[PDB]
């Protein structure tokens, strides 16, 4: 399975300045129960805004460069390389790699984050006339979970 796993704000807003706009710790552990045991393929500064890879699943980043080398991290230089990725691959960001992906993926999985942030990284257009609803669940509001937040399973038509 190809998948996208992505969280958006009301406009499609997925970074700025090299950071998420908002702070949502019931996100990251969205991420964490997908994507353990499983692969993320990541573009390179998507990579680099985290520093680190993500424990106990693949971390692969896509990378013209041929001397990137990261400890824990496998490199492929070509998006042809993803489809040669065993198992559930999850394609995690940024842009440039939605951008290049969000006609190919078998379906999505996306936290639509019920605000407005300011900028400068988006996630692509898409439209529901192109996408089952397969599940929409709603984030509960916390203590530290204070932006209203929803969980989205989308699957191509
Ligand atoms: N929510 C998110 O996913 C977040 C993402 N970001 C980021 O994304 C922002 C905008 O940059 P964006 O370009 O979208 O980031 P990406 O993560 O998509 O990285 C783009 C880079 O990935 C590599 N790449 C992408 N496609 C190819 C290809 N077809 N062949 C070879 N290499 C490829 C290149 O790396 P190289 O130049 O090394 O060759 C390219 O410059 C950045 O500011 C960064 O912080 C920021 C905050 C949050
Ligand atoms: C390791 O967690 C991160 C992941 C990212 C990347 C960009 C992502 C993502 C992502 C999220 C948070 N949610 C969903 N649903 N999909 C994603 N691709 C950026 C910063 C962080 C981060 C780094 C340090 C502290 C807190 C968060």
């Amino acid at each position: 399975t190809l998948s996208i796993l992505v969280a958006h704000d009301l406009q499609r807003v997925i970074g700025f300045e090299n950071q998420l706009p908002w702070h949502l710790p019931n996100d990251l552990k969205h991420v964490k129960k997908l994507s353990t045991g499983h692969t993320l393929v990541m573009g390179r500064k998507t990579f680099e805004s985290i520093g680190k890879p993500l424990p106990n699943r693949r971390n692969v980043v896509l990378t013209s460069d041929t001397s990137f080398n990261v400890e824990g991290v496998d490199v492929i230089h070509s998006i042809e390389d993803i489809y040669q990725l065993p198992g559930h691959v999850f394609i995690f960001g940024g842009q440039t790699l939605f951008e290049e992906m969000i006609d190919k993926v078998d379906d999505m999985y996306i936290t639509v984050i019920e605000g407005k942030f300011r900028g400068d990284t988006f996630f692509p257009p898409y439209t529901f006339e192109d996408w089952e609803v397969a599940s929409s669940v709603e984030g509960k509001l916390d203590e530290k979970n204070t932006i209203p937040h929803t969980f989205l399973h989308l699957i191509r038509k």
